[PDB]
């Protein structure tokens, strides 16, 4: 039941389709879409643990380009009141000189 | 001048290529060892002398072994003679939800051509 | 305003003292009600913070040693103290633990924390 | 072991003393408009195994010349050696509004030579 559409609290949403091959393509969300590409652990285990996942954003569409990307780092959890656990990093391109404040760090929780 | 072949310090090796519509897709060799890779880049990037912003992923099932652990790269390509890509990472494997808060792993990580 | 009790709902709380001159000191209790489960904490805060909404910069940190047990390992929470009718701090943490240099990949976990006064 | 002067690639630099007791306090910077406060604490009885001694510690970019309305941690650890390093990773966070707490903290990582 990873397949579909999710949504956080800030008020983003992507749509991704789960592949039998761990593969995991969508969009995140016309000016504010962007192309999503991942991959998922396609056998987990049954013990009660959750799935894990991660995937990609480019912020560049035929709109705009922030010169930047991030990176979604997290496990599904499956079920009725089905959810996404994240951890991201956002790195923008900088100068050498101005590197160490390139990227930022946060979380964020979907809902589906 | 991302396409192509990456070492990084303790003898991982990643083979990508960077599609024109921004996509990166690869193997990623952690040593049998070998995983699919796979994510995005920014494929106009400025012209000031700032590095290339891009991410990858890999979920650590092939069909070998499956450690329940995905792996994400954030990070910046800098072109030179001396081209490299400075990462930061993120490693997640699946736990009950008793445990989740030792889920992620945090890490950085340098690669040479 | 920072200085009290904080409460974390998986069972954790925390007594500091937001000092005249930013710092921050108290006594962490990992296990509410649990003795030994608490640690010396201390910490530094931005003591002049702006005045436009902005919430209060603040970093402290804990050593998982006492009289008790010792997990050699340390915790540090980065984050902002956000006033309100709840008061709340939001925060990212780094644990390490001590490994070998073999072990260093995996010497370190990260996650987010929010406490309510 | 700890105890000493610390510098990292940047040019950065700090002074620290370890206190028995688990304490870390010190100075991170020797010009005064430059130079915060630091305190900290380590594990003061590692492992007997070859691991090495884990440590954090906080600054507030806040003195008497400026105030960057911000605080960095590093949480990391100490390995000895005549090429004794510290190894930390960081998180700094700024004072936003609510709507700006979104992009508040950066992180990264940094060693530190004696």
């Amino acid at each position: 039941g990873i397949t579909g559409t999710w949504y956080n609290q800030l008020g983003s949403t992507f749509i991704v389709t789960a592949g039998a091959d761990g593969a995991l393509t969508g969009t995140y969300e016309a000016e504010s879409r962007y192309v999503l590409t991942g991959r998922y652990d396609s056998a987990p285990a049954t013990d009660g643990s959750g799935t894990a996942l991660g995937w990609t954003v480019a912020w560049k569409n035929n709109y705009r380009n922030a010169h930047s990307a991030t990176t979604w780092s997290g496990q599904y959890v499956g079920g009725a009141e089905a959810r996404i656990n994240t951890q991201w990093l956002l790195t923008s391109g900088t100068t050498e000189a101005n590197a160490w404040k390139s990227t930022l760090v946060g979380h964020a929780t979907f809902t589906k």
